[PDB]
């Protein structure tokens, strides 16, 4: 039960990391756009 | 205590993800404000 929950939480943390990565990529592209 | 904490970590992670989505949506709208 612990292993299933911790692994499930681990997937959620990986999803959060991935959405943070695409978020920073998008806002960096937007920063390039606003500087342009 | 663990299962209460296990869902506590899960709910905190999912609410953090929701806050991240709200933040990115609002800042994209506000960058659109910036360009206009």
């Amino acid at each position: 039960s612990h292993s299933a929950a911790l692994e499930e939480i681990t997937k959620l943390v990986e999803k959060s990391i991935s959405v943070v990565e695409k978020t920073r990529k998008q806002m960096n592209k937007r920063f390039d756009e606003v500087m342009k």
